C-alpha cells in the first residue's frame, strides 16, 4: 500500500511536470479555445443553451460522442464535421509528442 | 495447432506480467475509483438505478458513448465534461506505458 | 500520381506482411471471437435480430457507440460494460504490438 | 508571449511538413476517398441527403458516434459494420506514421 503511494506520488509529478512543456501547453491551450469557439458556435447556430452547447462541443471534440443530439442546421452539421478533425488533429499532436517524450 | 495456441500463451502470460507493474496498478485503480465515484454520483444527481450510473460512467469513461442518455442537470453536465477528461488522461497513462515497456 | 501509387503499392504490402505475424493473427482471431460472442448474447439475451446484435457489438467494441439503442436488461449491462474492457484490451494489443514492430 | 508565439508557429510548421510526407498523402487522401464513398452509400442507400450521408460517415469513420440515426437497412448496416475497421485500419495507420517519424 505504500508503494501504490509512492508510484501514486511519482506518477502524479510526472503528469504536473509535463504540465510544464510548453508544446503541451499550446496543445492545451489551442484545446481551450477550440471548446469555446465550439461553444459559442453551437448556441448561438443550432440555439443550444450555453451549458448545452459545452457540451455537445466536448462530447463530439472527444470522440465520445452525444446520445441525444445532432446538429439540426446544415451549417451546424458542417461545422461538426470540420469541429472533429481538429479534435483527432490535436489527439494526434498529444500522441505525438507522448511519442517523442518517450524516446530521448 | 499448437504454433496458435503458444504464440496466445505467450501473450496472455505478457498480459499477467502487466498486472504485476506497479504504474500499471495505479492506473488500473485509479480507473477502478473513477468509475465508482461515476456510479455513485449518477445514482444520487441523476436520479439513476447503480447499474444504469455505472454504464453511462462506464461509455463515457471509454469514449464509448451512450445511445440513449444524456445528464438532464447542470451539475450533471459540468460533471460529465470533467469526468471525460479525466477519461482520457487515464487512456494517455495506459498509452505512455505501452510506450514506455516497448523499449 | 506516380508515386502516390508507388507509395500505396508499399504501405498495402506493408499492411498485408503485418497480417503474416502470428500476435496479429491471434488479436484478429480473438477479436473475430469477441464479436460471434457478442451477436450471440445480444441476439439472445436483449432478443435482437442477429445482424442487429453483431452491430451493436461492433459499434460497442470499437467504442464508435449506438446511436439509437443500448441494453434493456440488467445482464445485457453487466455484460456491455466488460464488453467494453474487451475491446480496450484488444486495441491496447494492437497498439502494443505497433510500438514493438516500429522499434527493433 | 513571443514565445507562446514561437513555440506554436514551430509545431504548424512541423504540421505542414507532415503534410509533405506521401504516406501520410496516401493515409489522407484514402480517408477522403472513404468519407466519399461513405457519403455516396448512405445517401444512395439509405436515403439520406448527402449532406446527412457525409455526417454520418464521418462520426462513423472517426468512432465519435452519431447521436440519433443508425441504418434501418440489412446492407447499410453490413456496410457501417466493414466502413469501421477501415477506419480502424486508417487511425492505426496515421498512428504508426507517427511512431515512425518519432525516431
Ligand atoms: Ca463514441
Ligand atoms: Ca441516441
Ligand atoms: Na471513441
Amino acid at each position: 500500500m505504500l508503494s501504490f503511494l509512492l508510484t501514486l506520488k511519482r506518477m502524479l509529478r510526472a503528469c504536473l511536470r509535463a504540465w510544464k512543456d510548453k508544446e503541451f501547453q499550446v496543445l492545451f491551450v489551442l484545446t481551450i479555445l477550440t471548446l469555446i469557439s465550439g461553444t459559442i458556435f453551437y448556441s448561438t447556430v443550432e440555439g443550444l443553451r450555453p451549458i448545452d452547447a459545452l457540451y455537445f462541443s466536448v462530447v463530439t471534440l472527444t470522440t465520445v460522442g452525444a446520445g441525444n443530439f445532432s446538429p439540426q442546421t446544415d451549417f451546424g452539421k458542417i461545422f461538426t464535421i470540420l469541429y472533429i478533425f481538429i479534435g483527432i488533429g490535436l489527439v494526434f499532436g498529444f500522441i505525438h509528442k507522448l511519442a517523442v517524450n518517450v524516446q530521448l
